[PDB]
């Protein structure tokens, strides 16, 4: 996250840390077994860390849980980054509670104009390289479908929005890829790609999850 803030420890409940070695990815709790995170960051052995806020030292609220499945959505194409959604099912369940929460899915999709909290773990800076040891916000809009489009000409999909300043210095960022945008309490965006990271006129490219619904509640009711 460039240009954002420090979250504040288990303010994001629902945040979780993609751990292969190393935190690599983020992913948002949508129930006791289930993550999302996008599909360009699947790999194997992953472990889920919940309940972080330094990723570098145990604190005493993280809970670490296996992968046991890893589901890429069927039409993802990593080229154009359509459909970057994966679901992630914990080989047990969690255990909820004030630190570690399920985020909602969406019924409807959001609005353009409607702030968003976006989270992570990912890059501070826009250029060099700084990565944070407790969770960042950032708070931003959703922008125009045209908007969105004329940033990135050729390259927006009806699976993608927009979301951030065209201004630039304030945008998520590499390592929070699979991450959460929550807005009005759910989930509406999955951290995807950007041209940089807080450029100018390049905002914030997000897998627009309400599109996926059905899909997710169908494979969590057959795996
Ligand atoms: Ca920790």
């Amino acid at each position: 996250i460039v240009g954002g803030y420090t979250c504040g420890a288990n303010t994001v409940p629902y945040q979780v840390s993609l751990n292969s070695g190393y935190h690599f990815c983020g992913g948002s709790l949508i129930n006791s077994q289930w993550v999302v995170s996008a599909a360009h960051c699947y790999k194997s052995g992953i472990q889920v860390r919940l309940g972080e806020d330094n990723i570098n030292v145990v604190e005493g609220n993280e809970q670490f849980i296996s992968a046991s499945k890893s589901i890429v959505h069927p039409s993802y194409n990593s080229n154009t980054l359509n459909n970057d959604i994966m679901l992630i099912k914990l080989k047990s369940a969690a255990s909820l509670n004030s630190r570690v929460a399920s985020i909602s899915l969406p019924t409807s999709c959001a609005s353009a104009g409607t702030q968003c909290l976006i989270s992570g773990w990912g890059n501070t800076k826009s250029s060099g390289t700084s990565y944070p040891d407790v969770l960042k916000c950032l708070k931003a809009p959703i922008l125009s479908d045209s908007s969105c489009k004329s940033a990135y000409p050729g390259q927006i999909t009806s699976n993608m929005f927009c979301a951030g300043y065209l201004e630039g210095g304030k945008d998520s960022c590499q390592g929070d890829s699979g991450g959460p945008v929550v807005c009005s309490g759910k989930l509406q965006g999955i951290v995807s790609w950007g041209s940089g990271c807080a450029q100018k006129n390049k905002p914030g490219v997000y897998t627009k999850v309400c599109n996926y619904v059905s899909w997710i509640k169908q494979t969590i009711a057959s795996n």
